[PDB]
C-alpha cells in the first residue's frame, strides 16, 4: 500500500 505523496 506504498501510496507515495510529494
Amino acid at each position: 500500500h506504498r501510496f507515495l505523496r510529494h
